[PDB]
């Protein structure tokens, strides 16, 4: 459900999403794209674990 970023620790929130970079709300993680990014530290999506 939620995917923590390994790397800059960001959490993933894909319910609240990441617009900053074009993930949005109600978004899954598994359906975040492979080019979305955190709006905080943007790590790498392939970061994300559930």
């Amino acid at each position: 459900a939620k995917y923590v970023c390994k790397i800059c620790g960001y959490i993933y929130d894909e319910d609240a999403g990441d617009p900053d970079n074009g993930v949005s709300p109600g978004t899954k993680f598994e359906e975040i794209p492979d080019d979305w990014v955190c709006p905080i530290c943007g790590a790498p999506k392939s970061e994300f674990e559930k």
